[PDB]
DNA sequence: TAAATTTAAATT
DNA sequence: TAAATTTAAATT
């Protein structure tokens, strides 16, 4: 049967439970963090006013990794995609990782493609819809493994 | 003071008003007609079921003319931009507005932007949006004055 | 330089 | 081939 989610950012967690299973993958590393203060802007923090944050999620998959990042947007501000980024380099994935964070805050909330082009290439910037319905905090179980479907296709160019 | 509205398309009548009245503009035609049904379609009808409307006008600022389309989308369901036509033939607009009737019901209410382009180039098919806060049928007598105003400036290139 | 709203190409 | 929803560049 359906799912039903608490907020728009719990969906993106049974995203990685279903890549794990139905899609044989791996994760390799979670980490979340806040958004930082950029100039005098205000979307670095949720409506109620709280921190908003980021969560990057390393993904191994038939002999290639890929990050995925997720923003916060369960107050209903923005509709993100999920980015999904192919050719992080761990030697320098903290820094890029951080520009990604100041980027977003400074196009108000909204993924700088000029940098992930600059970083990634047109073919290594990639990112995906979240399923129809999700605004209604439901999703069908075959909507759920349409999510990662359609992941697996920007994977595969 | 400010303006309320019945419906989205009676904010479009009173900018013909203001463009009689500060931007020196005389109204040529005034036509409103049905959009067809074009194949299986269903938006060529507003969600109670009427037949769609659009309404075309011709106007004359500083010796040079312009066609303005505006879509009735009173029932909320799509939100389109005041086009903006300058190259209009009098021996072929009958022709040319039939076509972008048309275009507009295939694109799912959306301006046909290839036809426009094909018909009157990329310099030819303007628009100009509609003022903020429309959505709510109010509008402030200045934010009527800057819709004729951002009208303005797609006419002066 | 920030956010807020309108628009439209995309996709699903 | 239609509509419906998500996304994002634009603009105001």
């Amino acid at each position: 049967y359906n799912h039903v989610f608490a907020s728009r950012f719990a969906a993106f967690n049974e995203l990685l439970s279903i890549l794990k299973t139905k899609f044989r993958c791996r994760v390799i590393f979670e980490e979340t963090l806040v958004l930082p203060k950029v100039g005098r802007s205000r979307l670095h923090l949720c409506k109620d006013g709280s921190p908003r944050v980021i969560k990057a999620v390393g993904v191994w998959r038939n002999a290639s990794e890929f990050i995925l990042l997720e923003v916060d947007a369960s107050d209903g501000v923005k509709m993100l995609s999920t980015k999904v980024l192919i050719g992080v380099n761990r030697e320098t994935w903290q820094s890029d990782f951080e520009r990604i964070r100041r980027g977003i805050v400074r196009n108000s909330l909204n993924w700088p493609n000029g940098l992930l082009y600059q970083l990634y290439g047109k073919e290594g910037n990639r990112g995906v819809n979240h399923p129809k319905g999700l605004s209604e905090l439901e999703v069908s179980r075959e909507d759920m493994e349409g999510w990662g479907e359609r992941l697996i296709r920007e994977l595969e160019h």
